[PDB]
């Protein structure tokens, strides 16, 4: 109502890089529901969240300490050095001291709590009651050996993040459902359309009506009542009537909901603008209509039938029923498999790992039976007392549940996590959001109250949902409606910060696509492209781009004026841009950023986030395999940003030094490259053995996933020994690279045991066994990120390669041989595979 507050809504809109308040793409108010909606629980949460705490944004972890890191502290007492202009004097403190203790040991030990332990370069905070060795910036610093550096700082001020104040049943009905199909109406040679109507439930396709076929032209009127044999009364929430046009080939679809937002049974008249096959995809799925009415088919229905609707056993067949539990998510499950879960669901039930399956064999389509599975939901004894299993969770938050109670039995689980473990299932989580019947739901609402409680969740959060709506025409709509609820709770200070990023990645994209556009796709980087990037990067400096900025993939780092002079081009085929900007906090070397467009973005991220899943399941199991998870987000369409990590180099180019653009490759080229970057032995033997762990994790965790067969040119190390991939956005033969160069490091010519080559193969088969505990998860986050991130999506052999990978059904014994094998294929191969690799640039 408010002359500024409309003034606000601007803002949001381009922040979110979309018009919440637009009507212009929808047939009912689904989305303005709920905004109203989301009002009530971002209000209890912004009222919820301690200010001085959600200020500071505190990164704490409930895990134990890891038996690797506590051999760094073989004094039980670790050095702080605690500066304050110019003072600089070390502390040693217990593992166990509070901040709040150790500033008492501070004051006492000088000749007053108004002062907090802030990270030196960043905006990172040690506060709250919780023990150093909890804190994630003190583990970060004992994993690389680094020195505790803090400073005596003011703590923010929480009133910077200020907020802005905000009939009859369908159980009665008998009569079978129906829907009249008039007719489809395309803008714009001799072959025939019908149309196929769908009643689905998920995945699962209860009914199923087809149109006669009649010829292909620019309106196609049918006027005709598909009959179905599914009742009125018989229609669960979140039924689906998919509308199809076939050509035998799918051409168009659009999906509308029959019971709405508010459990009334849609009626009326509706005409629905569809969405093209690109010429399985939870795109499939999407309620939203499409937007461009200029270019859609166009098909056209009517409805009305208001109607709203309502809120001991044998050994045997008990070891079938645990045969068919124990199996992986994606075994399929027959109607005799289906029909024995139940018959004995109250068996089912006492077992959490086979609620997946329990409600994978429900009959959606009979009123009587969903009715029974309600009454079963409620005798959830077994389920809340449960520990979390978030594999297990995330199989009932994906495509095949559409059940509103069965999804948020799943989110009331999920409500467990603790921030550090939100983070870390966050982009699958907000993927999952495309698998909800409606907008307003359990786990919209799940991720709205989290990223509202932390900053750091809230930044990742704002970035994941910005994404998908940049490059998502079917869920922009929704993740929008989620992205305006969020903005609205976050405060002041980050609605800031967001405009600040938004604005500086709005303007490197448009140079980035403009460099492109320059130099040419069959043309190297002249003087012409070089120079014309300098100027280009000048004029924005000179007053069209912030003064400062928080990094998009590290937000404790806040990066400032661009070293103009260290910016280039890079030599690859998408043109990237190498940029470099001067460090923000005074408390000179530069933040790396490259930007890249042409490449899909969302397969890197989903990779990467799933390095860190990894590495976390092996840390649980005491394994420390030195994965460097460099920072990467999506902004839109096959643009985007990279981390350039500190003073790491290519492979391919360690090799093209002793001898360049030739196949002609040494075995000593690594193991000298690694002496000469290492000032003394100790420092040496030290990037041998940052080597050996970091090679062993990366060659494990490429094989699992199944993008092990890499050009060496896209596996880059640093000078500190510490091996890592690069450019995951792609996907004879070869498992993963293990060339002899490596090998030379380990101390092995080939076909041979030396002494660092046993210890990588001991970690490496650990490593494997490690991640075959979890079989169940990669399987679900693979198997998610297919659904959503992955285009190329085959919902029968793509999605299988992992289940052979992953050693199913197997005892662990056969898994240390068969990963054993990979590992000699590799070396029997040696350079056969790098060899072709290099023979694909012509
Ligand atoms: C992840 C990554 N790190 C690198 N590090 C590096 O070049 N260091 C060289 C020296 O440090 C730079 C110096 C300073 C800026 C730190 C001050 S390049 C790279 C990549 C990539 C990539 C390309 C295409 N698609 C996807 C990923």
């Amino acid at each position: 109502a408010s002359e500024e507050s409309q003034a606000f809504q601007r803002q949001l809109t381009a922040l979110i890089g979309y018009d919440v308040t637009d009507v212009s793409n929808v047939h009912d108010d689904e989305l303005e529901f709920t905004r109203r909606g989301l009002v009530t629980p971002r209000m209890a949460e912004v009222a919820s969240r301690d200010p001085k705490l959600y200020a500071m944004h505190p990164w704490v972890t409930s895990k134990p300490l890891p038996e690797y890191l506590w051999k760094k502290i073989a004094n039980n007492c670790i050095f702080i050095v605690i500066h304050r202009s110019t003072t600089s004097q070390t502390i040693k403190v217990s593992p166990d001291d509070t901040p709040g203790a150790i500033l008492q040991s501070f004051f006492t030990k000088m000749a007053e709590q108004d002062f907090v332990l802030r990270v030196c370069g960043r905006d990172e905070y040690l506060v709250g009651e919780t023990p150093i060795k909890n804190f994630q910036w003190v583990r970060h610093c004992l994993k690389n050996g680094e020195e505790i550096h803090v400073v005596l700082d003011t703590p923010p001020d929480p009133a910077l993040d200020e907020v802005r104040k905000e009939t009859v049943s369908l159980w009665d009905c008998d009569r079978k459902f129906r829907v009249k199909i008039r007719g489809i109406d395309i803008p714009v040679t001799d072959l025939t359309v019908f149309v196929e109507a769908n009643i689905q439930h998920g995945q699962q396709v209860l009914c199923q009506r087809r149109t006669s076929p009649k010829p292909f032209t620019e309106e196609v009127l049918w006027n005709v009542w598909l009959e179905f044999s599914i009742k009125i009364k018989d229609l669960p929430k979140g039924a689906l009537l998919n509308l199809q046009i076939y050509c035998v080939q799918l051409l168009y679809y659009v999906n509308l909901l029959l019971i709405d937002h508010r459990f009334l049974l849609r009626r009326g008249e509706y005409v629905l603008h569809m969405w093209q096959i690109s010429g399985f995809n939870a795109d499939k799925l999407t309620s939203a209509t499409n937007p461009d009415k200029e270019n859609s088919m166009s098909i056209s229905i009517l409805l009305d039938n208001p109607i709203a609707l309502p809120k001991e056993m044998p050994n045997q067949l008990r070891k079938q029923l645990e045969a068919i539990i124990a199996t992986d998510p994606l075994n399929p499950l027959t109607a005799e498999d289906k029909e024995l879960l139940w018959h004995f669901r109250y068996e089912s039930l006492k077992h959490p790992k086979a609620y997946p399956k329990l409600f994978s064999s429900v009959k959606w389509g009979q009123q009587e039976i969903v009715a029974k599975t309600y009454q079963l939901l409620a005798r959830r004894e077994v389920w809340d007392q449960s520990a979390l299993d978030v594999g297990l969770t995330m199989q009932l938050l994906d495509c095949n549940f559409s059940d509103e109670n069965v999804r948020a039995i799943a989110v009331q689980k999920l409500e467990s996590l603790e921030d550090d473990d939100v983070l870390h299932y966050l982009l699958q989580l907000v993927q999952a959001v495309k698998f909800e019947p409606y907008h307003d739901s359990a786990l919209a609402r799940f991720l709205l109250k989290r990223g509202l409680r932390n900053k750091r969740i809230g930044h990742f959060l704002f970035w994941f949902l910005r994404s998908e709506i940049a490059q998502s025409r079917h869920y922009q709509q929704r993740f929008a409606v989620i992205l305006e609820a969020y903005l609205r709770g976050c405060g002041t200070a980050m609605l800031h910060d967001f405009t600040q990023q938004v604005q500086v990645i709005e303007m490197l994209q448009k140079v980035t696509l403009d460099i492109k556009s320059l130099s040419a796709e069959k043309y190297d980087v002249s003087s012409q492209v070089i120079s014309q990037l300098k100027q280009k990067l000048e004029n924005l400096q000179n007053s069209q781009l912030p003064e400062s900025f928080r990094v998009p993939y590290d937000p404790g780092l806040k990066a400032g004026a661009l070293a103009i002079e260290k910016c280039k081009v890079m030599a690859s085929k998408k043109k990237p841009l190498w940029l470099e900007f001067k460090c923000a906090d005074p408390t000179n070397e530069t933040i790396g950023i490259i930007f890249k467009h042409g490449d899909d973005l969302r397969q890197d991220m989903l990779i990467l986030q799933i390095l860190r899943i990894m590495e976390s399941i092996w840390e649980t199991e005491s394994l420390d395999l030195c994965l460097l998870p460099y920072g990467c987000i999506s902004t839109g369409d096959k643009i985007g940003m990279i981390e350039i990590v500190k003073d790491a180099t290519t492979i391919a180019k360690i090799q093209q030094s002793t001898v360049g653009n030739t196949g002609a490759f040494k075995d000593e080229v690594l193991n000298h490259w690694l002496k000469e970057k290492s000032p003394t032995e100790e420092k040496f033997q030290a990037a041998v053995e940052r080597f050996v762990y970091s090679c062993a994790g990366y060659c494990v965790a490429t094989f699992v996933l199944g993008i092990g067969d890499r050009h060496n040119d896209n596996i880059m190390i640093t000078e500190t020994g510490n091996l890592f991939h690069i450019d995951f956005g792609h996907i004879e033969r070869v498992p993963f690279v293990l060339t002899p160069d490596f090998l030379f490091v380990m101390g092995t010519s080939g076909k041979k045991t030396s002494p660092h080559f046993q210890k990588f193969q001991d970690i490496c088969v650990k490593a494997y066994l490690a991640l075959r505990h979890h079989t169940n998860l990669l399987i679900i986050l693979f198997s998610m990120m297919l659904m959503t991130g992955m285009p190329q999506l085959t919902s029968k052999e793509d999605i299988e390669y992992i289940r052979d990978a992953l050693t199913v059904g197997k005892n662990e014994e056969d898994a240390k041989k068969y990963f054993l094998d990979q590992i000699e294929v590799c070396r029997d191969k040696g350079w056969t595979v790098q060899f072709n690799w290099f023979l694909h640039l012509v």
